[PDB]
């Protein structure tokens, strides 16, 4: 419906135990948008039902002339906090639709096709908290023996990893095994692992 408002969204990935925030752009040939609803595909024309319940949205400056032009599109905020108890797997995604109304009452048409993803149709993908972070290379810790780290040496490795990764959640737990393997356990209890050879060396070989 070229007469209806056009929507540009994106690939909206979110993570357990983390806040998220994305913005969609909306334009109309009349230059004006009066209403914005984000919804599940089911329900009919007047339906505004949206799940999961933690998905919120907001749109400022509605019903003003020239609020949805090509030069300055109307922006809709899509945001929330992902609970720690969400189920994550290859199917833990939710396909939703952004519908906008122009002053005439023309509304964006919902088309059920993957080729429309990133437009009025978008996918909200829920992943585990570990997926948000890529643990950065730590400075190497030199230990006495790579096959047997002391308690003090294990604490040192954990400290080095933390110092190199300030963006990792403060309450995330970093543990180190007796062979130097690092495990980062995030608040949602998912994990990242760092091999011993990227964090420790010894001087046992001449
Ligand atoms: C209830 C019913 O029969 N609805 C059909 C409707 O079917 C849905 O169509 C969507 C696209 O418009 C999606 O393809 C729905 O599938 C998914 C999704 O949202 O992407 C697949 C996911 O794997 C799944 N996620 C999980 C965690 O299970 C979700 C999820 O179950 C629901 O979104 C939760 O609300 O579903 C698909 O179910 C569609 O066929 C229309 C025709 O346009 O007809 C009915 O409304
Ligand atoms: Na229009
Ligand atoms: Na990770």
């Amino acid at each position: 419906d070229t007469e209806a408002p056009q929507v540009k969204s994106g690939d909206y990935v979110v993570y357990r135990g983390e806040s998220f925030e994305y913005y969609a752009e909306i334009t109309d040939n009349s230059g004006q948008v009066n209403r914005v609803v984000i919804r599940n595909v089911e329900g009919g024309a007047n339906s505004t039902y949206l799940s999961p319940n933690w998905v919120k949205y907001s749109t400022e400056n509605l019903g003003r002339p020239g609020n949805a032009t090509v030069q300055n599109p109307l922006r809709t905020r899509i945001f929330g906090e992902v609970p720690l108890n969400e189920i994550v797997n290859e199917k833990s995604y939710y396909t939703r639709y952004i519908v906008a109304w122009d002053p005439s009452g023309n509304a964006t048409q919902m088309v059920d096709n993957a080729n429309r993803n990133g437009l009025e149709r978008f996918v909200l993908t829920v992943k585990s908290q570990n997926e948000k972070y890529d643990p950065a290379e730590s400075s190497v810790t030199y230990v006495n023996n790579l096959s047997n780290l002391s308690t003090s040496e294990r604490e040192a490795v954990a400290a080095a990893v933390r110092a190199a990764n300030p963006n990792i959640p403060p309450t995330a737990k970093i543990t180190v095994s007796q062979n130097g393997t690092v495990t980062i356990t995030y608040p949602d209890k998912s994990t990242d692992t760092i091999p011993a050879n990227r964090v420790v060396k010894d001087l046992q070989i001449s």
